[PDB]
């Protein structure tokens, strides 16, 4: 006589097994009021504006092609279809393809002049059906895909010349892309990157593949950590309308600035204005200082200028600059002027419109909240998400501010769906007539398409409803999402509370760490994830908070840490434990931490500070020394590791010094031998130390996986064996 | 109550004396008192100060070891010991005048020298730098170049490569001094083929980026080094002319494959001989070679090669059995297997193939330790049929029947496992006794046999052992298939056969294996019998060896089967046995062992709760040439590629799901590689079976740093005893 009470679970096996689907809806818009979706492995064009689907490509129209289609890319003329085979990954943006191009028009596989295997990358033209592609590291390009293709570069080497492509730092730190390519609006000029490596030491590390493999492999990858050296960087724009089949095209360089040409620097940020104006920002090796360069094309010259009276300087007084990196301007129609998210005076990240030729611009929005991006611009209106709504860090709105009267904003996601709905993001028409919004959290995600020409709804694209209907009977978690005032200021955390929550009970608690630099690990976000198992199968509390260093809430919190890793966002992360417990419902000989990545770093250091809050934790990929890890990414936050500058600091903030510490704390030290990202070095030294002041721990190596340990078999392992390390830490059965 | 508890094995608390020695002349020895060294006189047990501890308080460096000229006239002192693989390391060398009392600073040995050695007599030096061989007649006097082709990693000049220091001459150096000098034999080779092995090694935290060692290392059926032997006359080198090395081709029967030296062994003066294996390693062939006085060259005559072969296994127990030549050098005594299988001392004509058995029986001559103009001396495991016990046997060669044990009765309590160290000449020896009791160090004359004097008995150590709570050994044998097999149990103290106890199967289980003896140790096994009750096993069961070929090879081509499945049945046995309480039964092993526990766990047998591997081997793909094709034949399709794929551990991985594993591994493994484990661990993985893992930054197939020794059995015995519930 159960009477239809909820004696269900979110179970281990939920998670490992998928059971509990999270239904999403990923479209991609062709044109300003369509855009295209996989219905049943079939491609349907739908008409926003009314609903109705016209059958683009039907599921069977290929693979009688003889390999498995991994993705498509339709050229934005709608007259060709890229296919993407042969997907193999690489880094965390990179892979290598197979790719063949198959005439709407005319039905048939261009069977001539096919794109080689092994291309890094591909793209078309964003107008017509022009094709960029890198391969063996250089650009080729073809103006019809049926023709042959012209050789842009020819200095490609592969793990030196990176011609069109990122390398390691560049994609993983700069560009988030391996992609180095951008095209002009109207697809008339190529703009690349060139990236020279040849100075730049390399990680060495075995990878043992399949078991039929006699002896291991050695990767070799091109990676500068803290203070080594760095690759350098060249840019070029070649007009792609004067090839020649008899000549080789002429690229026009773009020198970087008098100031960042003086010492190391980066490519940072690349975004075309117009047909003929491009703007380029650079930042020099220590982050504080940037400069974009706004380049018109010379018509008699043939050449790019950039004139110095359009330079315009971004640096920060207290830290770094950008959130990870300089902010990306949206141009207006014509190009004469810009919006750009940048730190205010008082340090909070809001949009700021430029002109090109003055040095001053005007913050259209003023707060203490933060803009996160802009989404859209158009004539009349600007489409950003924020955190502003109820003053929530953690939260996140679409809203629309009116170019000509600032005071004029208009929160378009906000009261769409109050309680189900505070975390949105947003996909745009190709000129913002429509758009999708993305729902997220607290309650289940919710998408749906919206006119902005009066913005109205005009349709539900997804209410996850199947997964409403499954969790009734299912006892989940409830979130918590809070601050407490330190120092008279809020920081806020959330924690996953398990069903049926007891105020007078003293739950065991899991506190998951991230607490890197710009990190929130506080939000209205809803997840199916190991933390939602531990709560509601085994009524532990996974807790996590946001103390200085976090981000979104602006540089006076940020920026705390700056110079100074592994200090004050680790000292938060105990104080967040201590406060968690005097809120009363916290077993205090019951804390856990826990951590992957910058997150596994917080972790080491919290279990060897001495605190004696904790008893257990599991670090997964840690970080053990910022000399480990890679340039642009450590020195943003740490300087240079040299006398002169910040090794002091370098050498005061590693785990391995505090090996003595982990005596009074249990320690699973999880880390994939192919770790190309957060290297196995690095837990292989936190090992070394501990085993050097006779301190027993658990460890877990992962074969030839990286940083993500993403195998499905290699993912359902790790999470299995965290959850018996913790089970056994905290006593349950 | 006090118990024997993990800290005193790891700290060793309690020491076992050793009374090492190393004989000097016919009738003296040096030994070391600790902060001195001493000539002592085998005679009448005085001594003399031979080199006073602070005589190179001068010499600033630390002495790591010393090494006198057999004239005496000289000392050779070795520092800067940077150790390499199992038996190779470099260091510096400094030689120190005896009759003159100062240290020779005049055309010096270099730096990072690999080896060296004096000749047998006299005070010559001949020593390996960056792979190619020098030798220096006088101390202080300029080296002459013997070899220009020494080529780091690609070309080793009197050194050996990995595979022939580990797996053949069990050694670094690869030369050979005739008796009295004259000639310096030496082999190269040449690993310009073999593939290397790769791993990261990670250094101090201050290395930035991890360096990738990569050594030449042929894994089974990998192109293989090869090599070439040479001997060069070291009475008439020149200055100004380059020396003249002459060649020893191998045997027409050798050279028409791949094949291996293993043996060189000096018969006379002017009279070598050389063993050769083919990469089959079931056919050897010695060629004895004599040097021509009017041609400048050797010779070996076809009509004096003396081929070993085996029609059931390998040859010899890991490579054929070396020879020891009557002093003219026309006859030599040599352990073969017998045609019951049996390894017995065989006495050989020079010129004449037939030999004749001079020992006989159902057990095994261990080996030869000295012979001389009347006796032969030889170590064997007769005595009352123990395969585990040792024993020295002098045989009268005027008549093989009067064979006496001079060791048997000296103690029989106490000592069941000798070892000897004769003098020079052979007119005293050292016997150790090394178990089953406490060892003990004896002096003997061997003209009337007596027993000149205890050298250490370890009545310190005994007096602190009556405080402890010590374990007992019990050493016996179970009968399969109407055949003994042996096992010993390391039980625990007070112990009652009316209680249940967990028990360990600690395993190696390898070819020519023996975990069944009569020696005393202090070890791991010896904590968890005392301070966790648990009852330490082994057993030897198919493959291993001292027991004849029948046995041993058992597990010819067929690696990962019989000496498995029998620590199965091992564990079976012992589990009727009324005090193995079988809901908790454990295996673990390292190497080989690693590979059994292994194996074991994924039988699917049911015995076992639990188990250790440590550095295992995996599959024998992964392990080198020369052990792996010995057993294994090559892993091609015309030859043994099925059972190589059918013995890996990984095909097994769904049966651990059925027991708790632990996989420990050091990833600066040169021996058993680090892929070894990390392959078992993602099969593991793939099949969704959970498990307990640890790897060892830089540490080797020893595991061996301090820190590291005490970490790893620290939590070994923390998975035992939470395996066993033992709080
Ligand atoms: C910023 C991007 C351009 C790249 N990037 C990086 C930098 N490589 C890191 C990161 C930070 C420190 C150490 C190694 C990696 C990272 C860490 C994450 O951790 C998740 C968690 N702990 O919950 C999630 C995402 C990211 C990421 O996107
Ligand atoms: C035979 C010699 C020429 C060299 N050798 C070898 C060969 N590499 C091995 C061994 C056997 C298989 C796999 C890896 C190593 C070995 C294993 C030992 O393990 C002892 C135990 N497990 O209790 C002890 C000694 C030895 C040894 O001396
Ligand atoms: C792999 C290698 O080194 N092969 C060489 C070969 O090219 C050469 O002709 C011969 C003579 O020195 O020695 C061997
Ligand atoms: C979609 O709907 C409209 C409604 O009038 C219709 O005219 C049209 O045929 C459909 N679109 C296409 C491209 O077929
Ligand atoms: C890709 O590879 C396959 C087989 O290796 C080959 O048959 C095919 O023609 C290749 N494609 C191109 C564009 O070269
Ligand atoms: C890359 O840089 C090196 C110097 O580090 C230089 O010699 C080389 O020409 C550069 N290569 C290219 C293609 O720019
Ligand atoms: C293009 O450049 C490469 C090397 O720079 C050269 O080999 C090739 O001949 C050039 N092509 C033309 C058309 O000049
Ligand atoms: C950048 O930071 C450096 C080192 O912290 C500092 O000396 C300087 O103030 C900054 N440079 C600029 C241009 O702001
Ligand atoms: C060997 O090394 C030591 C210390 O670096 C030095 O004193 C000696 O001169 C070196 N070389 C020789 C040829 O002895
Ligand atoms: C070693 O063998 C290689 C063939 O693999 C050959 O190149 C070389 O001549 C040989 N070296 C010596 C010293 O004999
Ligand atoms: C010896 O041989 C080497 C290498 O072949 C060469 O330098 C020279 O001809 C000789 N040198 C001496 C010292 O005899
Ligand atoms: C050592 O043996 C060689 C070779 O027979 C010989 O020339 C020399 O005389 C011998 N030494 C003595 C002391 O007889
Ligand atoms: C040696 O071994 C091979 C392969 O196992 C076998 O075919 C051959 O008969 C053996 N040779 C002898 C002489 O027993």
């Amino acid at each position: 006589h159960h009477h239809h009470h909820s004696r269900k679970t979110y179970t281990l096996t939920d998670y490992l097994k998928n059971t509990y689907r999270l239904k999403l809806y990923s479209l991609r818009w062709i044109s300003d009021h369509e855009y295209l979706y996989k219905q049943e492995n079939n491609i349907l064009v739908f008409n926003a504006e009314y609903g109705n689907s016209s059958v683009f490509l039907e599921n069977s129209t290929f693979d009688e092609f003889g390999h498995s289609i991994n993705d498509y890319s339709i050229s934005p003329d709608g007259q060709f279809i890229l296919l993407e085979y042969n997907y193999v990954k690489q880094w965390r943006h990179s892979y290598t393809a197979s790719y063949d191009i198959y005439d709407l028009n005319k039905r048939q596989l261009i069977t001539e002049e096919r794109i080689p295997n092994n291309t890094q990358w591909v793209t078309w033209s964003p107008v017509g059906h022009k094709l960029a592609y890198v391969w063996n590291n250089d650009i080729y390009v073809k103006i019809e895909p049926n023709l042959p293709s012209y050789r842009i570069t020819w200095t490609g080497k592969e793990d030196i010349i990176y011609n069109g492509i990122t390398d390691w730092v560049y994609e993983e730190e700069v560009f988030s892309a391996y992609s180095a390519l951008w095209w002009s609006p109207n697809g008339t000029f190529l703009a690349y990157a060139q990236f020279n490596d040849t100075e730049v030491p390399l990680i060495e590390y075995s990878f043992y593949s399949d078991e039929s493999l006699q002896y291991p492999k050695t990767v070799r990858v091109p990676y500068p950590k803290a203070g080594a050296v760095n690759p350098t960087v060249k840019f070029f724009v070649v007009n792609t309308d004067s090839l020649s089949s008899v000549t080789n095209a002429t690229s026009i360089q773009i020198t970087a600035p008098a100031s960042m040409l003086i010492g190391d620097h980066y490519l940072c940020d690349v975004t075309w204005a117009t047909q003929e104006r491009i703007s380029l920002q650079w930042l020099r090796r220590i982050q504080n200082y940037s400069v974009m360069d706004i380049c018109d094309y010379d018509e008699s010259s043939g050449r790019w200028n950039c004139l110095v009276a359009r330079q315009h300087i971004e640096m920060s007084t207290t830290g770094w600059v950008g959130r990870f990196r300089p902010s990306e301007p949206h141009f207006t129609l014509d190009g004469n002027s810009f919006y750009k998210i940048i730190s205010n005076e008082e340090g909070y990240r809001h949009i700021c419109y430029f002109q090109i030729d003055k040095k001053d611009c005007t913050f259209i929005t003023k707060g203490t909240w933060e803009v996160i991006g802009i989404e859209a611009l158009t004539s009349d209106y600007l489409y950003y998400i924020s955190n502003e709504y109820k003053g929530m860090p953690g939260g996140r709105n679409l809203y629309k501010i009116q170019l000509s009267d600032y005071t004029k904003v208009t929160c378009l996601s906000c009261e769409l769906n109050p309680e189900r709905c505070q975390y949105y993001s947003v996909s745009f028409s190709k000129e913002a007539k429509y758009y999708q919004l993305r729902c997220s959290g607290p309650g289940l995600p919710l998408y749906t398409l919206h006119s902005s020409v009066n913005d109205k709804g005009l349709r539900v694209l997804e209410d996850n409803s199947a997964l409403d209907k499954m969790l009734q009977n299912v006892q989940m978690p409830s979130k918590k999402l809070d601050f407490i005032i330190l120092n008279e200021t809020k920081f806020w955390y959330q924690m996953i509370l398990p069903p049926h929550f007891d105020k007078s009970k003293k739950y065991p608690l899991l506190l998951d760490v991230y607490a890197g630099p710009c990190s929130q690990k506080a939000d209205t976000v809803f997840r199916l994830n190991w933390a939602t198992y531990l709560a509601s199968t085994e009524n532990i509390i996974v807790a996590s908070f946001d103390g200085r260093g976090s981000g979104y809430q602006g540089d006076k919190i940020m920026h705390a840490i700056n110079r100074r890793l592994g200090t004050f966002e680790v000292e938060d992360q105990i104080e967040a434990a201590r406060q968690f417990s005097k809120m009363g419902f916290v077993d205090n000989k019951r804390i856990a931490i826990w951590g992957w990545s910058y997150g596994g770093y917080v972790t080491s250091m919290v279990l060897g500070s001495g605190s004696g809050v904790f008893k257990c934790g599991i670090a997964v990929a840690p970080v053990s020394r910022w000399e480990y890890y890679d340039s642009v990414y450590t020195e943003r936050y740490m300087g240079l590791p040299t006398p002169e500058d910040n090794l002091d600091h370098y050498r005061n903030s590693t785990v391995m010094s505090r090996a003595e510490n982990f005596k009074q704390v249990e320690y699973l030290l999880i880390h994939g031998t192919a770790d190309d990202n957060v290297h196995f070095q690095q837990s292989a030294q936190i090992s070394k130390a501990l085993v050097d002041v006779g301190v027993d721990f658990q460890a877990m190596w992962y074969t030839d996986e990286d940083h993500g340990i993403a195998s499905s078999t290699a993912h359902q392992h790790i999470y299995t064996h965290m959850s018996h390390f913790i089970k056994q830490c905290f006593s349950l059965p």
